[PDB]
């Protein structure tokens, strides 16, 4: 379907809203930090691998790909929002009704029960982690609790097959 | 409170999401809206004098200015987005909590029911209607989907007929 | 009239110049800034009535409005220029050919001889000093001169009734 | 290792080139194109199993992810540069220098010769094609110049339309 | 000095105004803008001299670098503002504070002296002729008094493959 | 021929890619280094004049304005690229295909070896660094590299006569 492939394209104009909302200048796309989550999952199934860890890695691409994808139509909502708001209940609506399809891998993401799931909630927040550092580089002074997102890697059992790259990100 | 004051500076900052996902490239801020819808409504509300129509443009001035104010905690939702999700709630619970005062003005703008309430719904709308046309005339080919509804309209034909002719 | 609201319109696409020439990468509009205007003014006024300060409010609404928007036609000229060029009577003369009324209006803010005008002119200098500090807290590093501006705050008699939100601004 | 996540963070910043010669103004960065070529490809990979085509989804999604990684070395060169500069010989030493596993992976894509590389060439150009219309959408007037086809008429065509 | 290097530097940043006001999205800088006008200097003063006129290229060079700097202090006055500002005025008082030994060159552009002054004026409306166009092909539908501005019977060739966009 | 002029009008779009890749938010085009790389050789040309050191002056400012024009077609390969590819060595085949007819004056350009050349090789480098120097002071963190070319200058016998402008730049 075209439609899919156009609505998969809003994902390169909707910002990345909580840099914006801290006065980051040109804030990544969804898109672009969906690229690098996908890239991250893969770098770290290898890694696991390498451990011993058995993951399903064709399943963790797709999930890092379609995570997100509900935010070509909700908006990547901010924390401030999130107050009001349920995010992932609406993401996960919208999902059922264009990719129903992808809705199982949408609810492995969001419950992070299976290791595939935990695997891109690790990725996601690695990203968002290393881009905050990134922004930091080029001039944000306010992203200090971006940082705070490791305290919650470390509450998924699969991080414990993860402490190096963990530690890498740390000595930033 | 300087602290309100950064909260209404992050309008300078979040966009206005339909023209943006669009492909609208440097699309206004929910702040450049808010200020045309300012000026829109103050405008509005001297054609309305002149018509011998009563407002209270303290009142519906006021109204514009905190009309979008809970998009600095909200940001500013699309119509996509409005299908799972209440935007206006969202904007009224914010606004509760951070600028109590100001329930009442919103609940007004809301509602739509007294003059005020629908100059400024008006207001929004025009600016609106008139900045798909200015995007257009700097290249978008896609704003096609961007009043009579509201009783005021009747008394403001004239500035309505002016921007169907554009 | 449609032309005086496509007028405006020039606002949300006419940078405020001094954020520009310094490199801040994507200054605000000159709306943005009467946005926030409007808004300070607001919440200043009614700081002036909890005093028992007469100020009549829909009057330095509209002067917060209509402020700046003389540089619709005339461009929101830096200090730089403004050494070269008389920016206040430019605007004045511009305000006076398309809107009359709002000559008037723009008259009590530029020579602060009514209390509203007075109101706007500080809360227009808030705004500044505070959008420094914002600039600052993503990377600017070469704003400190606009806090000059606070010394500014205290030359006029209203101020005599906003020595707090004055302190406030100072801290920072 | 971090510093290959570094590298690939370097996309988000890299503009696709032949939109912003045109004078598309804000274009899209070479992450926000790949984050669609691997959806495009997810896609088309279903529809290909659909019709009982043999096809390893894992690998054709690993291609995607890495097959214009090479650019957050290189940059993402312009036809008018590909005159005078081989890009895909770059890509392939700049990649293999940092993730020489991936080698042959970008090999099947760069030179089309498995069912893989070929599917994501497929969603390569796709993604370009619709943003090209995507970008008319928005203004631009000069964009008109931007095997396993065989199972794939269907999207071809949509697309065509 | 350093602070005429920083002076300079103001016109990468500094907007071309008449193009943003249109709402041309990315509108091209002032430094832009001069650097093709320095380019088409150069173009226009070689097609001159082969076609035999006595042309300083030198000097022509040197007026098309300087001739929108007094902007780095002034900003890109758009016509809007020119009905109450005087801005070759204002330009001309700016460069004599910082840069007085180019006050002799901007005279020439701004008042047409020499033939290299002419030179520059063409070269600066043909960049903003030419630019019109491209920001035409990007989407813009509003520029068309931007073409309006179209020894120049010795740049025939050139004016008629402008006029033909 | 509008061809070549439309051809520099895309220096206008192209950036330079360090600053962007970088993380620098709205790096500077070609054309505005190119720009303020021609004025910076008219100053230092000047600066010369006055040490008693002749420079034909024209031909500097020929090369200044056409040294980085065959950016236009090969873009501006930052050093990542440049592992890998032959930049220069590119541009000048690009240049001699559209202005065969500077074909020389790029090649005094690349060379350095004669007074011009070495001349706009300077102003290039100063350009460079002095906007690394301006790109701090907007935020950026991560620029300490470009000032690394300051030690390339010393290389250029004429550099003994511009030794206050360098130590100017140095002291920032
Ligand atoms: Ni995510
Ligand atoms: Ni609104
Ligand atoms: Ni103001
Ligand atoms: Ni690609
Ligand atoms: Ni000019
Ligand atoms: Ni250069």
């Amino acid at each position: 379907s075209i439609d899919l492939i156009l609505l998969a394209g809003k994902l390169k104009r909707i910002p990345r809203m909580g840099w914006l909302i801290k006065g980051v200048p040109n804030p990544e796309s969804v898109a672009d930090h969906s690229y690098r989550v996908a890239f991250i999952t893969l770098l770290l199934a290898e890694e696991l691998k390498k451990k011993g860890v058995e993951i399903d890695v064709e399943k963790a691409l797709k999930i890092a790909i379609i995570h997100d994808l509900g935010e070509a139509i909700i908006t990547d909502l901010p924390l401030s929002a999130q107050k009001y708001l349920n995010k992932e209940e609406a993401e996960a609506k919208a999902l059922k009704d264009v990719l129903p399809e992808y809705t199982e891998l949408f609810e492995e993401y969001s419950k992070a029960l299976t290791l595939e799931g935990q695997l891109v909630k690790i990725a996601d927040k690695l990203d968002m982690i290393i881009q905050a550092y990134e922004y930091e580089l080029s001039g944000a002074k306010n992203l200090s609790e971006f940082w705070n997102a490791l305290e919650d890697l470390e509450k998924l059992e699969i991080s414990r097959y993860l402490r190096e790259i963990i530690e890498e990100v740390r000595r930033l």
